[PDB]
């Protein structure tokens, strides 16, 4: 149902950018620490951003320090843990708190189980535990209901599905109220909201967007509740220069 996109917005028209991170700006990797976003790219979103305002923010699972490592030398407002973590246009930072009995309970619950499930990684995330499972498919129906059952027992907790990784959040999380949380300030307050993603959390953000008459764009193959498509992350590239130069 979604089409595909061709046309690229102007360089000067009234749209808020928001763009998805892994599979969406940058190929992805076998392992997280190989993913790079071309400094081309960077420039064309720093020039995008610019001309907009400075309305442009990335949206992303990673923390909000592999985001600025990732983007170096450019500081964009930015989303982290799926909203978990935020800084907006005023280099603000806002980040949601578990209780520290919840996290060290659960850190422990699931550094336990990893000896019986050999190849996954458990990565920490302050507010947030994901469990990456690229290297053994095998585990991804035990992970998923061994972190639906750390939901069910800490109900702070949510459940966040995506490629290759099982992702335990904060509940009432997730980057639709990422990108909510932009719309309704300076920068980003009055302009059409864009959305690129590529993964079920972005799911979440192309609703709002939706629903607000804004313009979102599903990366790669799979369902999607996004109106647009493009098939691959060079053609987000590709996307991306059409706008910068026409
Ligand atoms: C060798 C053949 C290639 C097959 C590789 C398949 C692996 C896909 C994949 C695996 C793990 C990913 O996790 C990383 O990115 C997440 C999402 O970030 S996001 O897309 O910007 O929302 C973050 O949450 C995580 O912290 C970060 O470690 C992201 C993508
Ligand atoms: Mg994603």
């Amino acid at each position: 149902m979604a089409e595909p996109l061709t046309v690229s917005p102007e360089l000067t028209a009234n749209y808020a950018y928001f763009f998805d991170l892994d599979g969406t700006l940058a190929e992805i990797k076998p392992h997280p620490d190989q993913v790079v976003v071309p400094h081309k790219i960077l420039q064309l979103l720093d020039r995008l951003a610019a001309h907009n305002a400075g309305a442009l923010a990335l949206i992303s699972g990673r923390s909000m320090t592999e985001l600025d490592a990732l983007a170096k030398p450019f500081r964009f407002p930015l989303a982290g843990v799926h909203g978990a973590e935020r800084r907006d246009i005023n280099g603000k930072t806002h980040i949601v708190r578990l209780p520290e009995a919840v996290v060290r309970e659960v850190e422990a619950l699931l550094r336990s189980t990893l000896v019986a499930l050999p190849g996954t990684e458990l990565e920490s995330k302050g507010m947030a535990f994901a469990l990456h499972y690229r290297q053994a498919p095998e585990h991804e129906a035990a992970l998923l209901a061994l972190a639906q059952h750390v939901t069910q027992h800490w109900p702070q907790l949510a459940l966040q599905l995506g490629k290759c990784v099982v992702e335990i959040k904060p509940k009432g999380t997730n980057k639709g109220e990422a990108i909510a949380a932009f719309m309704q300030e300076a920068p980003f307050a009055g302009r059409i909201p864009v959305f690129v993603g590529d993964d079920l959390t972005d799911e979440a953000g192309f609703g709002v967007v939706n629903h607000a008459g804004g313009i979102s764009v599903k990366v790669g193959v799979g369902a999607t509740q996004a109106a647009w498509r493009l098939e691959s992350v060079p053609d987000v590239w590709r996307w991306l220069e059409q706008i910068n130069y026409p």
